[PDB]
């Protein structure tokens, strides 16, 4: 699942990391906070990467 409080987030990490690596792209929501999301590193390099132009 790709939303995810922060109590359940913390709480299950073990799992949270486990689906990423799978991979899922994980949001980790918090109350009043802005939302953030864990994907595993070697794709978001990749996201990253490409952003290349004009090369």
């Amino acid at each position: 699942m790709q939303s995810i409080n922060f109590r359940t987030a913390r709480g299950n990490l073990s799992e949270v990391l486990n689906n990423v690596e799978a991979g899922e792209e994980v949001e980790i929501t918090r109350r009043g906070r802005e939302p953030a999301v864990i994907v595993s590193k070697a794709t978001f390099e990749a996201y990253k990467k490409a952003a290349l132009d004009a090369e």
